């Protein structure tokens, strides 16, 4: 119980947060060029939220397996210097910083 009571703390907080404009909806392939071909694994928050509301989580590195998903996606996709990409990095550091300090 403990391991996911963190996670909706986590979640929370990243859903919340000013970086977090980009991965809150799954990204619309129809408006993205290219996005289908190159991003075999799309994630987003909204997804991991759903996943989590089902308590589709077996452990919390699971629901870590998601969270790292959506940034390994989001540099793989954009520039380090894209505004996009310069969201993913904040958002990546927010969350590696909040992971280790629950484990
Ligand atoms: C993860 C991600 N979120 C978005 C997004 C949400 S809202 C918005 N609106 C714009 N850019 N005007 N873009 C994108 C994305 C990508 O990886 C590729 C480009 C677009
Ligand atoms: C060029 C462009 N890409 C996107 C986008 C990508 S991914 C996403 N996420 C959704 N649809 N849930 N929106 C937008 C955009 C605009 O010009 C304005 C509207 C939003
Ligand atoms: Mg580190």
């Amino acid at each position: 119980h403990s391991d996911l009571t963190f996670c909706e703390i986590i979640l929370m907080e990243m859903e919340s947060h000013d970086a977090a404009w980009p991965f809150l909806e799954p990204v619309n392939p129809r408006l993205v060029s290219g996005y289908r071909r190159i991003i075999k694994n799309p994630m987003d928050f909204s997804t991991m939220r759903h996943r989590l509301s089902r308590g589709g989580y077996t452990s919390s590195e699971e629901f870590a397996a998601d969270a790292l998903l959506v940034f390994d996606n989001c540099q793989t996709f954009n520039e380090d210097d894209s505004e996009v990409g310069k969201a993913g990095h904040i958002m990546r550091r927010f969350f590696e910083s909040r992971w280790e300090e629950f484990y």
